[PDB]
This record gives structure tokens, C-alpha cells and sequence, in this order.
């Protein structure tokens, strides 16, 4: 019975040959040859892009990065926040088969040294705004050679732009229309380097396979959205930490006009979804939440809205349905996906909605869930962790082959630390570190509520709030805790803290145990083993 083993259904679209690069350019050279059609629209400046235009300046960012030298073998980084400009250089690279490293905009100047110390990019292509950081950051890297300026036409700072870049470089009778992207092993040609949970960000390494099964899941009529013509989306997520990357790759595919967002705000939101007519909205957990206090909704016409995304995020239950009703929808398409797996691996499906589940397994993969002591895969309706096989598994953290392995056993399925179980249905669901709850007496405190003391006092840097199991009590509640640099403190310190402001039955009795760092599970939320595993010899 490998059967209690989780099985994708079959593509819509087979899985089409080429590498990632090989496949946009052809789909994009289509959508170029229609005069008019929409790639991506800016909401703040109103400015429109054609793929016309897309097309053509990132074919030429292809020949110009060619002649300067660059073949697999290098890598580039794209310093931006979301902007008309940035899929340019990433377009131009695939069709090259360089490497990408989308940098973070506004990570400050440490993350991204650690972030390009990863990806030893040879250019940089970075924001009028994000310059003076990354030359900081160049005379710390002798590796970066060249800069680009992405939101210029001239040079800025004596630098240079991708448009004056290109025509420094391309030979006198370039043709955009003639241009053919190279070919190469879609499997061991690094499309993507991204970031990420405990440490230190690691870089990610992505081959173009997994961008081509993404675009295989973008036209999905039940895993994607249906290539309609007129299709438009309003993108918030950003173009980096997955999610953002990997959809409007897929939406490029798909000839659908992005319109994307870089700063929040509400009516700007709202008139946005109305006046572009959008089909389908993206946005991060936290903007979730935030709709759901939103009480203009109804004063605009989302006539047009068919769906709201949350993407790899799992969403609660409760902010999901609220959200859903002020928008009228029947649900929100919440999927679950690590950046180690590109895209989401779980995704609602199109109509087949279930309450409170994540959705079911996306074509060519399989999930399953093991039982954490055994390892032995379980069955129907047992919660274990969830583990998944397919195509779109990262290939390795970058340097760092220790790590990937022990994440990944070699069967190929990774290890997803989250925990998990499914329907008769097939129908997935993730249990979340918020609403596992500590037995003393026989009532129940959530560990978020004690946690949310604790990171009230000031000496306390960050918190991680388990249930010591003891004999006799059922479970007393206890912390992992992590003090502030200047700061000392000890433990009853602390829980005398703790017991002045809680019932009593919520009172720290099991202790606290100082850590360098409270245990973090791959997307970043408290592991609650580890946690509870911590505690348990300490005491
Ligand atoms: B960390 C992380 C990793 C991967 C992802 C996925 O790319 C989301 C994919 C998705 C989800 C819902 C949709 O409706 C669509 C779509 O519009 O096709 C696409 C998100 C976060």
C-alpha cells in the first residue's frame, strides 16, 4: 500500500520540452507580435508595458549579457522592489542560461552581503535607491565586476543603464525577432538562486526544470488559472521570496497583464482591483488579515474578482472565511509551498473547496505524511510530517551540501519539519505551533498568549512557548527564552513575570530555558517539537 501516499493528478498541459528560458521567449514572441497587449502595468505611476516591449529589451539584455562574457557558468543579481523594470534582467538571464539571485530591495546592508556572498554574482543589476548599498556592498566582494541601473534610460552616477548597457554591447545588426536563447541541460543549469527559517539565509539553487513544470501549473484549469483572454492580476507579493517569482513567470506565459503594486495601500488597492477589472489578487498572510478589517471593500466594483491567492502560505482558517465574505467569494485559494520547492506543491483546486484545508496535491508530485519516531509512512487521517516528491524540489542549498542533504533523503522527497494529515477526500490539512494547546488542570492556555507576555518584557528578545509533559500535572507550560543582548535574567525571574500577569492555571510552572534561538520550522513558524524537545532535558 503505496496508496496511504498522496498522488498529483494528470497536467492539463503536458509538461513541454525546452529549458525556462526557451519557453518564455516563445511564448512571450508571441504575445510581442500583437501590438497592444499588456505585460505589466504599474499602479502607482499608470504606466503600461506591451511584451512587445518586454519582449524585445529583454532579448537584447540576453545578446548584450552574452557578449560581455556571461554563459552558465555566472551568476547575476537583481536588486529591486517590485517595478516595470524587473523582470527585464531576470528575462534576459533565462534566455542566457545565467543564473538569477533576486536580492531583497530593502534588506538591509548585512542581509545582503550574506545574501550575494552565496550567489557570487559577476553584475548586479540594482534601483536608482538601491546603489550607494550594493557599491558598500562591492567593495566587500571582488567578484561583483559590473553595475547596472535598472529604472534609468541614461546613466545615473556615471554607471550605466540596462539601455545604454545594451547598446554598448550589441553587435551592429542585432534583431530581436532573430534572436534563439540557447539551449542547455534544463536539469543541471541553475535558473533561480533564492533565500530564506533558522541561521542565516541560504541560497536556494532552482534549475530550469522546476520553471517548467511551474508553467505547466500556471495554465492548470484547476491548479492554475484558465489562459482567458483579458486576464488580469493585481500582484502585491514580492517578486522575490517565491510566491511573487514564480507566479508572474507563469502569468508571462500565460500572456496575462500583471499589474503590480510595490507600496501597500488601501483605496490604491481597492480602485486598483475595480478600475483594472482584476480577475485574480495576490497578497502575503499578513494582508490577509488586514482585509479582513477592511470595511470599503463594499463601496467598489469587484464585479470582475474571481479569486484571491495566498500561494505557499497556509492561511488560518477563521482570517481565510472573513476575508472570503467581504470580497464575496466562495473561498480563497490558499496553497502550501516551501522556497525550497519553488512553487506550491499543495494549491486549492478550482470549485473543490473544503474548509480549512490547504488543497491537494499538485500535478507531478507526490505528498505523504510519516510518523516523526518510526519514519513509516502513515495513512488516512493521521497527523505525521509531511514529506513530497516532484520536480520542482529545489536542487541544493548553494555551498552548503550538509544541509541539503538531511532535508532531502535520497529517494528524493523532502522533509518538510511541518505536520500534516489528509482526507478520504485527499485533501490536505497543516497544523500550526498557534492552536496546540498546554493541558494543566484539564483547561488549556494557547502558547501565543503566553508568548505575547513574554516579548512584552524588554529583556526578553524573542520567546518559544511549549508544554513540558510532567507526570502528574498533564502539561506545565513552559518557554524557551532568548535575552536581549545588554541583558541578564533567570528563570524564576521570569516566571514570577509570567505568574502576575496570568489565571493561574497559565502560570509558567515548567520553567524557561535560555537559548540562543527559539527553534524556527523552514517557513519561518515556531517548531513545537524541538521546543518541547529542548525543555525536556534541561529539566
Ligand atoms: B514560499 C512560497 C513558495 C511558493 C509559492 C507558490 O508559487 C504559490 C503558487 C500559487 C498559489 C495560488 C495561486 O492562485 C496561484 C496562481 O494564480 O496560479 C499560484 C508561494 C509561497
Amino acid at each position: 500500500d503505496a496508496k496511504n501516499i498522496k498522488k498529483g493528478p494528470a497536467p492539463f498541459y503536458p509538461l513541454e520540452d525546452g529549458t525556462a528560458g526557451e519557453q518564455l521567449h516563445k511564448a512571450m514572441k508571441r504575445y510581442a507580435l500583437v501590438p497592444g497587449t499588456i505585460a505589466f502595468t504599474d499602479a502607482h505611476i499608470e504606466v503600461n508595458i506591451t511584451y512587445a516591449e518586454y519582449f524585445e529589451m529583454s532579448v537584447r539584455l540576453a545578446e548584450a549579457m552574452k557578449r560581455y562574457g556571461l554563459n552558465t557558468n555566472h551568476r547575476i543579481v537583481v536588486c529591486s522592489e517590485n517595478s516595470l523594470q524587473f523582470f527585464m534582467p531576470v528575462l534576459g538571464a533565462l534566455f542566457i542560461g545565467v543564473a538569477v539571485a533576486p536580492a531583497n530591495d530593502i534588506y538591509n546592508e548585512r542581509e545582503l552581503l550574506n545574501s550575494m556572498n552565496i550567489s557570487q554574482p559577476t553584475v548586479v543589476f540594482v534601483s536608482k535607491k538601491g546603489l550607494q548599498k550594493i557599491l558598500n556592498v562591492q567593495k566587500k566582494l571582488p567578484i561583483i565586476q559590473k553595475i547596472i541601473i535598472m529604472d534609468s534610460k541614461t546613466d545615473y552616477q556615471g554607471f550605466q543603464s540596462m539601455y545604454t548597457f545594451v547598446t554598448s554591447h550589441l553587435p551592429p545588426g542585432f534583431n530581436e525577432y532573430d534572436f534563439v536563447p540557447e539551449s542547455f541541460d534544463r536539469d543541471k543549469t541553475i535558473a533561480l538562486i533564492m533565500n530564506s527559517s533558522t541561521g542565516l539565509p541560504k541560497g536556494v539553487a532552482l534549475p530550469h526544470r522546476t520553471a517548467c513544470v511551474r508553467f505547466s501549473h500556471a495554465r492548470d484549469p484547476i491548479f492554475g488559472n484558465q489562459i482567458i483572454p483579458d486576464t488580469a492580476i493585481l500582484s502585491v507579493v514580492p517578486f522575490h521570496h517565491g510566491f511573487g517569482m514564480f507566479t508572474t513567470l507563469g502569468y508571462l506565459i500565460c500572456g496575462f497583464r500583471v499589474v503590480l503594486m510595490y507600496r501597500f495601500e488601501e483605496e490604491l488597492f481597492l480602485r486598483s482591483l475595480q478600475d483594472y477589472k482584476i480577475q485574480s489578487a495576490l497578497l502575503v498572510p499578513t494582508l490577509f488579515s488586514f482585509f479582513a478589517k477592511s470595511t470599503l471593500i463594499d463601496k467598489y466594483d469587484l464585479s470582475n474578482l474571481h479569486e484571491i491567492a495566498s500561494g505557499g502560505a497556509p492561511l488560518s482558517k477563521e482570517v481565510g472565511e472573513a476575508v472570503a465574505k467581504r470580497f464575496h467569494l466562495p473561498g480563497i485559494r490558499q496553497g502550501y509551498g516551501l522556497t525550497e520547492t519553488t512553487s506550491a506543491i499543495l494549491i486549492t483546486p478550482e470549485g473543490d473547496d473544503k474548509p480549512g484545508a490547504v488543497g491537494k496535491v499538485v500535478p507531478f508530485f507526490e505528498a505523504k505524511v510519516v510518523d516523526l519516531d518510526t519514519g513509516k509512512t502513515l495513512g488516512v487521517n493521521q497527523r505525521g510530517e509531511l514529506c513530497v516528491r516532484g520536480p520542482m524540489i529545489m536542487s541544493g542549498y548553494v555551498n552548503n551540501p550538509e544541509a541539503t542533504n538531511a532535508l532531502i533523503d535520497k529517494d528524493g522527497w523532502l522533509h518538510s519539519g511541518d505536520i500534516a494529515y489528509w482526507d478520504e477526500d485527499e485533501h490536505f490539512f497543516i497544523v500550526d505551533r498557534l492552536k496546540s494547546l498546554i493541558k494543566y488542570k484539564g483547561y488549556q492556555v494557547a502558547p501565543a498568549e503566553l508568548e505575547s507576555i513574554l516579548l512584552q518584557h524588554p529583556n526578553i528578545f524573542d520567546a518559544g512557548v511549549a508544554g513540558l509533559p510532567d507526570d502528574d500535572a498533564g502539561e506545565l507550560p513552559a518557554a524557551v527564552v532568548v535575552l536581549e543582548h545588554g541583558k541578564t535574567m533567570t528563570e524564576k525571574e521570569i516566571v514570577d513575570y509570567v505568574a502576575s500577569q496570568v489565571t493561574t492555571a497559565k502560570k509558567l510552572r515548567g520553567g524557561v530555558v535560555f537559548v540562543d534561538e527559539v527553534p524556527k520550522g523552514l517557513t519561518g513558524k515556531l517548531d513545537a517539537r524541538k521546543i518541547r524537545e529542548i525543555l525536556i532535558k534541561a529539566k
